[PDB]
């Protein structure tokens, strides 16, 4: 409380009364901006949403939800509200070519707001400009790459844009550049600790002090295991491309719930069936509204993420609400190696091969603390192909899947009728979650 | 002609010389704080009074890749890295060299990339796609920050996944693309495979670099995609992209002399070459503060093109990179550069764009893919193959073995194309 340091004290410890008037002011502004987009112009016209519709924060429930299906239907720029040709500076797109992906368009204001939120998060968990920050997240279209890169530079850290994989090079950068802060997915942080002891280095005797872990569900125990293996303090990091990427919700040094930055987001916990707000503190679907986005704001977006608001004041002194861990989702999406994948993306690739049967199964397992994706697909007795030709097709399946879902899966061609029958195709998740 | 920074881009030679001298003295005073240049200046008697003219830089010895490897990782860091260091980049076997940047250094680098892009006609209204690898590769974050500084709608596609690259161009209406010359050809091929005419896209401008390539190789890219392609020079040591770049005249790459001091030195004597002769490119940073580099031997061979450019810019122009010193190969005691082979192969329209030089025990094998548009028979193609052997023999002064291979048979590299395979 008294010894707690803040990036933006006036906002981070702002009274609930002053937070409510800030959210209402930014909510009205967001709706007036969003009304310029072809999608929300249509939505507001059909539901009688005008400039007088929002007088309180509860009036947001007059506006219907924004679903992923709606966003896919308006791909690529149906929800763009600003002047993209003049002020649009970046596009963040989701994976795929078999279906319409998700596109978020940002202006310079939007990138600066996002970079400030990431800097706020990093400063909160004790990271300073004197720290050496290494980002093991994939770059390019992945928001974790450029997101933490801009945020850590804004804070003033000596950044190490290592990007994904090559654990020996990751260990080399930590040892030679004296890395103190590291961003990694929980399973990769365990892999790095393992690679340290393979190279004859004690994973507890490095320059590492702080770890930022996210992109996928993990228990408090899995985080405590990471903390013991590397002799560090690990903090839960929440984000999604739709909400910028990282910097949305983050743990404080109390490591009890993730503080949601309510100055930039309006949080709603809704019953996934009725679509009504859940009783205070119960598990429901996370529904979010951007409050500082201008190029492409999102109003009441159904994230399909399940969580709850943790009650009571936090001893760090911050007034921004805390959410519990995200354990699962209300949709059919699965996360492997921190990458979001829909089972339809896999099916749309497999159906193109006439040598394959219709029956397929996706299995998610943990092998040596690392997550693996196994795609079993039955053979069609219609093919006249021998071993050499079928193996070439199996390698072509791996390659086309890798390009679509942005992860390399294990593909096994199984006997016709070997896989069990159910009748939508299920994803068998055998991981400890 | 439109300029990003007119006052600097058309600045008189007299005013450029006093700007370079002012920034050279500042660079040497900053570099003196690094453990490496503190020792170098102490042993060679380099003080604050040693530099009074631009010619006085020759009092300071050269900085080689070996000196940088010997002082890896932060032996040449001059600034306060803990307080002002904001990024570490690395260059593409052994111990990769590291460059440390402050916020000033990143902003200077971003401004140079924006200056380059604006010069070739790219504006904030353009949709810029970067197919360069991100992470530690300077091409990724280098063009990303530069294009955002200009105000382009950026598409950080990163390396590979050609089907997704084509999808982004088609759906986001990409007008400007950054790619290595060999990957630009691969994308044009993938467009045709997906039933799209590579000449009927929204693409208008292409930025190509990293790989040594001929003018005809670039003209092939321009015809395949119906675009204007511009040569982009850079290296991690000098920030990455934005160092040297062609103007709309497409005749020599303008070197930004406000941020770099250019020298063309004889690799044997270590003295400046006669005005306009081919020699080793030796560079000094003039706007870098965290880790400046003084008279760095790049290993790149080029020459300064004489005369003022019709675009009105007063900044000197360098010719195409002949190749790096490590690219040179010796067969039967004769020195050969891979660009000598490419400059011959590009003149034959019956040949493709992908080729491979193999050295075995000594024999030199030159594999080159056939064109898809080729309708020639065996007798005519064999006559062309014999014409290729003759023209190669006269140029490289050794008789090589030439094999005409199937289109797509030769392997495509993940990054820069490997043109020489030495199996000796
Ligand atoms: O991703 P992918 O394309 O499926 O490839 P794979 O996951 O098979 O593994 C390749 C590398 O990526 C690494 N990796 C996987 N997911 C990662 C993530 N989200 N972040 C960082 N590295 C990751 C693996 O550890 C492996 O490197 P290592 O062998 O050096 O330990
Ligand atoms: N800290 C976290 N804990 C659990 N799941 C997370 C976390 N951060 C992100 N996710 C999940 O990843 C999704 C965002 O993925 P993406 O759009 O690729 O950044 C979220 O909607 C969550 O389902
Ligand atoms: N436009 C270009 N033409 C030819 N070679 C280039 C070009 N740009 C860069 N290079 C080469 O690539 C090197 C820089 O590589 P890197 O620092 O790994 O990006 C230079 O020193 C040159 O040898
Ligand atoms: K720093
Ligand atoms: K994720
Ligand atoms: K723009
Ligand atoms: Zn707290
Ligand atoms: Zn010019």
């Amino acid at each position: 409380g008294m010894s707690t340091q803040y990036w933006e004290e006036e906002i981070e410890i702002m009274s609930r009364e002053k937070l409510q008037e800030l959210q209402l002011q930014r909510l009205k502004k967001t709706i007036n901006i969003a009304a310029n987009s072809p999608y929300y112009k249509e939505v507001f016209s059909k539901n009688g949403i005008t400039g007088d519709s929002i007088q309180s924060l509860d009036d947001i429930r007059k506006i219907p939800f924004t679903t992923k299906s709606d966003m896919r239907a308006n791909y690529p720029f149906g929800l763009v509200a600003g002047d993209m040709k003049r002020d649009g500076v970046r596009i963040h797109s989701s994976s795929g070519t078999t279906g319409n992906p998700t596109v978020i368009v940002h202006s310079q204001h939007d990138l600066d707001s996002w970079a400030n939120l990431v800097a706020r998060c990093l400063y909160m968990v004790g990271i300073r400009k004197t720290d050496v920050f290494q980002n093991s997240s994939g770059y390019g279209m992945f928001t974790g790459g450029l997101g933490f890169q801009y945020g850590a530079e804004r804070l003033g850290c000596l950044t190490v844009p290592a990007a994904a994989g090559n654990s020996k090079r990751q260990i080399k950068f930590i040892s030679d550049f004296k890395t103190t802060a590291l961003h990694a997915i929980p399973s990769y942080a365990i892999r790095l600790a393992e690679v340290f002891q393979e190279e004859g280095i004690d994973p507890r005797e490095t320059t590492l002090k702080t770890l930022v872990i996210g992109a996928e569900p993990h228990t408090d125990e899995q985080r405590r295991k990471i903390e013991r293996m590397l002799n560090v303090k690990a903090y839960n990091s929440f984000g999604m491309t739709e909400m910028n990427g990282p910097g949305v919700a983050f743990e404080c040094q109390e490591q009890n719930g993730m503080h949601f930055w309510e100055d930039c987001y309006l949080v709603e916990i809704i019953d996934p069936e009725t679509g009504e707000p859940v009783p205070e503190g119960e598990i429901g679907e996370l529904v979010l509204t951007t409050l500082d986005r201008e190029m492409m704001p999102l109003i009441r977006y159904r994230t399909r993420d399940l969580t709850r608001i943790l009650p009571g004041k936090c001893p760090c002194g911050r007034t921004h609400l805390r959410i519990d861990r995200i354990k699962g989702r209300s949709d059919d999406m699965f996360i492997i190696k921190g990458v979001n994948i829909f089972p339809m993306q896999v099916e749309k690739i497999l159906v193109q091969f006439p040598e394959l049967g219709s029956n397929y199964l996706i299995t998610l397992e943990t092998v040596n603390n690392q997550d693996e994706m196994i795609v079993e697909v039955e053979l069609s007795d219609l093919s006249t192909d021998n071993y050499i030709e079928l193996e070439k097709i199996r390698r072509d399946i791996i390659r086309q899947l890798k390009d679509e879902i942005l992860v390399t899966p294990k593909v096994k061609l199984v006997k016709k009728g070997s896989l069990p029958q159910s009748e939508a195709v299920r994803v068998k998740d055998l991981r400890d979650n």
